């Protein structure tokens, strides 16, 4: 038993872990193959960071600009290239440490560890969710730009995450690998509305199914729902509609608890409307949202 | 900014990772230089469980009867040792992936990461403290058990904890490297007092800290208290006392905000007396107690 907003284990990532500079400036870049893959404004300067144009900023640039460090060694950068808001540089060396890897898209109120990494050197790791919209709410310093978020299935990391930007409400936004912004965030110095976020219902449901599994059960009541009534009280507090979809994700966590989905519903809807009363559910006095039905039920199994 | 329940890169700690088979019975081992430890409840079975005479169970026990398996390579026992609580089996090769490292026994009140394991392979890491009764609150199921608990320096891994235990009422405890478990308990399956817990007050100070440093402000106040009025509010609500030692480790985080430690004691003495009111701090409704002022620090420091 026990709950715990675990990451997974980093290993596979520290190994790809490289230093990128560029003329003043020092972020992360991530070495998989002979390619180091690094957020562009790595070729920005403080007077241009308002409005780059980065076309023209990487054409005065060249392969000998770029500093690539793997721990002490010095990369010998080929070619550079780039693609939408990251920097492909290619290196005269393939990563004897890359792991098999993909590089996947994941969709809104999806988890991911994130290796939070300061000159090329990882400092911590945590667990985390791309919020509905598309912000996460991570913990970054200066220079923590390049900083992957990824997933681990058996022996593949899934390469979801770069870190670019905090915008100045304090909040998150990255890209995907292939440099594709989540959200409508783009990398300038600019005020960005990070938009209306909602709590991800399946994800607290999923949450719920956790606490029931390992002994908290207060919440439960004499109560059901239908899909409908419960999707006008998830309007109310601003949680994500549930749908049959979502539903159907829970079918593994209500088969082992023997709870109906629409029970737990009429659980969380009473949550909602009447709050905690002071109580905790698996050591927290709010509804978390930041497990997947995937990620309780690999904890709850023990998925290696 | 952003302020998470960050781990240390498990990178140095999967190395170490074996599988330890006796019996009938598998669990998880630190295989450092030429030395594999493990909980010693693995030379158990069932029966034997409840009062087992490790000594002599030992004893009916050869290095050929301890099978220990690093990833798909066997190792070849030519030793076995038990050292309080753990056996310490020499093998005849050297752990070419052993970091820099350290045994230490961790005092109550700190942090650590632990890397959960399952049949030598790691999962997940999380994040979490030595509670003043001397468990833990992890996340560990069956096969769990030689899952080590560990903090980093530069390149320096010191392992603190070793999981053994769950006790009845979902708590764990385990033991340092030396096999001496922290708290009262003992690796027989018997109901064991866990103790009276308490909130680390130093931690939970450190974390208003962090609060104050990323934004969250609403909980200050134009009090002030000392030691003495705010120890007696501590008393009241189960909170550790606080002493000049744990004023002075806050120093470094009241200098960074300018905000005198019994400010923020009188601050602490308004939340407990007070609640939170139905808001957060830091995301959270509830006070934070498992990140220690060091934890503070090199989070809001970037320290890699
Ligand atoms: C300067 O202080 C910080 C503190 C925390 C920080 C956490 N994450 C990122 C940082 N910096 C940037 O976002 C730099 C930047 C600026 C505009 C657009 C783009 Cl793509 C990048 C951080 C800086
Ligand atoms: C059998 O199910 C579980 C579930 C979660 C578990 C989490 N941690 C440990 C487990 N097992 C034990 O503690 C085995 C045991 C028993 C008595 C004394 C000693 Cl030293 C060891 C776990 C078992």
């Amino acid at each position: 038993s026990g709950f715990r907003k675990m990451a997974f284990p980093s290993g596979k990532v520290e190994g790809c872990m490289v230093q990128v500079t560029c003329g003043t400036t020092t972020l992360n870049g991530l070495w998989l193959d002979d390619v180091v893959y690094c957020p562009r404004h790595v070729i920005c300067t403080s007077e241009d960071m308002l409005n780059p144009n980065y076309e023209d900023l990487l054409i005065r640039k060249s392969n000998h600009n770029f500093l690539v460090q793997a721990g002490n060694v010095q990369l010998r950068v080929i070619g550079h290239s780039m693609q939408n808001c990251v920097l492909k540089l290619k290196v005269d060396t393939a990563n004897p440490k890359t792991p098999k890897y993909k590089f996947v898209r994941i969709q809104p109120g999806q988890t991911f560890s994130v290796l939070a990494c300061y000159n090329g050197s990882p400092s911590g790791v945590y667990q985390c969710a791309m919020r509905p919209n598309f912000t996460i709410k991570g913990s970054f310093l200066n220079g923590s730009c390049g900083s992957v978020g990824f997933n681990i299935d058996y022996d593949c990391v899934s390469f979801c995450y770069m870190h670019h930007m905090e915008l100045p409400t304090g909040v998150h936004a990255g890209t995907d690998l292939e440099g594709n912004f989540y959200g409508p965030f783009v990398d300038r110095q600019t005020a960005q509305a990070a938009g209306t976020d909602t709590t991800i219902t399946v994800n607290v449901l999923a949450w719920l199914y956790a606490a029931v599994i390992n002994g908290d059960r207060w919440f439960l009541n004499r109560f059901t729902t239908t899909l409908n009534d419960f999707n006008l009280v998830a309007m109310k507090y601003n949680y994500e509609p549930l749908t049959q979809d979502h539903v159907d994700i829970l079918g593994p966590l209500s088969a082992q608890t023997g709870i109906a989905v629409l029970d737990m519903c009429a659980s969380l809807k009473e949550l909602l409307q009447n709050g905690m009363n002071g109580r905790t559910i698996l050591g927290s006095a709010l509804l978390e949202d930041e497990f997947t039905p995937f990620d309780v039920v690999r904890q709850c199994s023990g998925v290696t």
